[PDB]
């Protein structure tokens, strides 16, 4: 053991305080390090490849130098804001299909995951860049899936994390787990070769290691293995490369102070959330605009601080990214889907819940403003 940052995990410490501590610990770890400026020469139209050439071989120590960006052949242009410009470009390039490194997650066009389909060196370099941005206190306009942030944090990925990767697939796992397989009219199998579910043929009902029959007793374990393959196994070498690059700059023990939600805010920034714009673009179901719990909801959200407002956006939409055109342009699967609040008629003992595929908040009919505010904060900060 080489640190105690883990003792500050969880919600007791506000994101702003965690952030300040995180910065101070990086500075402690760099005491006596004699930094200097390091030139990065790139062609404007090849930032990603040129940056890779210029930096991928640098030592972790050299990567702590201040980067001095020089755009090939561009002379007499103002020199302010070039590093910021470079981070914005490489953020876009770090998601370009032509490099085949990342791809959008099923359903959510905002969030990216590692492409399961040279390459390992580039993944390591991307991990380096993400850590370098965080180290520099500069933002990347790159959003990842929940399980990807957990990987960075050293946290165990669970089948519930599949709700961020792929909502429709998660629905299938939910159906499987909640219903007795013996009443299907057919049998499921688990393939040991690809770690996916299938339908048993007669020969699978006989002894074999190719397709294991799924039962009430074993389905939870196979749901676990199917999820582990999709979120970890299928991208195991790439992930390891990315992580190796990230940790060379930001130690695992240090970054682990943040939750999955807070790591996203650290990488891609704390957005400003225009509550009037959101409110003008909210739909209500089984509540009306003037239902008392709705008036309480707006008052509570407005009472939240910047970090908690952003975590609220993450809670209901799946990401902290505000749409370019404002909340009138929030999207679901197949087009626009405005933020929507539904009355949850189950016990007022429950926390509000969310269905991010539909930007939907399920809000119990709480009995007081203070309870609503308290319950919503719990739901969000989890």
């Amino acid at each position: 053991s080489s640190g105690l940052e883990v003792l500050f995990q969880g919600p007791h410490m506000d994101f702003d305080v965690k952030r300040k501590y995180f910065r101070q610990e990086l500075e402690r770890l760099d005491e006596g390090l004699r930094k200097e400026d390091m030139a990065v020469h790139v062609r404007r139209d090849h930032v990603f490849e040129d940056s890779y050439r210029e930096l991928h071989r640098k030592s972790p120590e050299e990567m702590k130098n201040r980067l001095y960006i020089v755009f090939e052949g561009e002379e007499g242009q103002d020199a302010g804001g070039l590093l910021r410009e470079w981070y914005m470009i490489i953020s876009r390039e770090m998601f370009n299909p032509m490099y085949a490194l990342f791809r959008t997650s099923p359903g959510d066009r905002v969030t990216y995951t590692i492409n399961p389909s040279n390459h390992l060196s580039y993944f390591k370099f991307v991990g380096r860049i993400v850590a370098k941005a965080v180290y520099d206190n500069r933002l990347l306009e790159c959003y990842f899936t929940r399980s990807f942030y957990k990987h960075i944090l050293g946290k165990s990925v669970r089948y519930t994390d599949m709700e961020s990767e792929d909502y429709h697939f998660y629905q299938g796992l939910v159906y499987l787990l909640e219903n007795d397989v013996s009443t299907l009219g057919y049998d499921l199998t688990f393939s040991t070769e690809v770690q996916e579910f299938g339908v048993a043929e007669v020969r699978d009902l006989k002894p074999n290691g190719a397709n294991i029959l799924v039962t009430e007793e074993n389905k939870k374990e196979y749901v676990h293995l199917v999820c582990q393959m999709r979120m970890t196994g299928a991208i195991r070498k790439q992930l390891a490369a990315f992580l190796e690059g990230f940790y060379e700059i930001i130690p695992k023990r240090l970054i682990s102070i943040f939750t999955e939600q807070e790591l996203e805010l650290l990488i891609s920034g704390l957005p400003t959330i225009d509550i009037d714009d959101l409110k003008s673009n909210t739909e209500y179901h089984k509540y009306q605009s003037n239902s008392i719990q709705i008036q309480w909801f707006w008052r509570a959200l407005r009472s939240f601080d910047q970090a908690d407002r952003a975590k609220f956006l993450q809670f209901v939409t799946g990401t902290s990214k505000v749409p370019l055109q404002g909340f009138a342009a929030l999207e679901g699967m197949n087009g626009i889907q405005k933020f929507q609040i539904h009355r949850d008629d189950r016990s007022t003992d429950r926390l509000p819940s969310a269905h991010t595929c539909f930007n939907q908040l399920d809000l119990p009919a709480y009995e007081s403003f203070e309870k609503l505010r308290h319950m919503l904060l719990l739901a969000i900060q989890e």
